[PDB]
């Protein structure tokens, strides 16, 4: 089957939401800045051919976005893979290639709640002045603006946590099981 055919039929099934979170997940290898002229998701796997990511003897990185955002169907379909193996490849030390930080963000994002997204806005607002925020904003996009006022980041978790334990137990643990593995370095 053809790899630049296989690229854009996957590319046809995922939607807005989907290309967000998969520019998100890309991060550390696509600065936030370089992400703009990024319009869909063909134009966002071009970009990762461009820096040797992806390629037809190399669909490791396209495989672990697929599965982080959940398109599991999408990975059976095209990729011929399953949540088992993706599952038993991501658990072996190295051989994931986003980055733990970026992966408990986006868990955290897949966790929350409309009603808790609300929660989140108002929190931060308590305890931060430098952010600009706005109803339309998803997590992800509030994160976005955390980074942009250095006021979250890698090994600077103190604002994030003190808004998630006002929200769910369930997120502040996601960030205190990054945070333990993270320092058994």
């Amino acid at each position: 089957l053809d790899f630049s055919r296989n690229l854009y039929d996957i590319g046809e099934q995922l939607d807005s939401e989907d290309l967000a979170s998969l520019k998100f997940l890309s991060l550390d290898y696509i600065p936030q800045r370089k992400q703009e002229p990024i319009k869909d998701a063909l134009m966002l796997f071009q970009r990762l051919q461009e820096k040797r990511m992806l390629e037809e003897s190399n669909l490791s990185f396209l495989k672990e976005l697929l599965f982080r955002i959940n398109r599991l169907d999408l990975l059976i379909t095209y990729l011929n893979t399953r949540k088992e193996e993706m599952e038993r490849e991501l658990q072996t030390p190295g051989r994931a290639q986003i980055s733990a930080y970026r992966v408990m963000l986006y868990q955290i994002s897949e966790e929350v709640s409309r009603s808790e997204l609300r929660s989140f806005k108002a929190l931060l607002q308590e305890e931060d002045s430098k952010c600009k925020l706005d109803d339309d904003m998803n997590l992800l996009d509030i994160f976005i603006e955390m980074e942009k006022r250095v006021i979250l980041g890698e090994g600077k978790l103190d604002i994030l946590k003190r808004v998630c334990a006002q929200i769910n137990k369930s997120l502040l643990k996601i960030i205190n099981d990054y945070e333990e593995f993270s320092k058994e370095r």
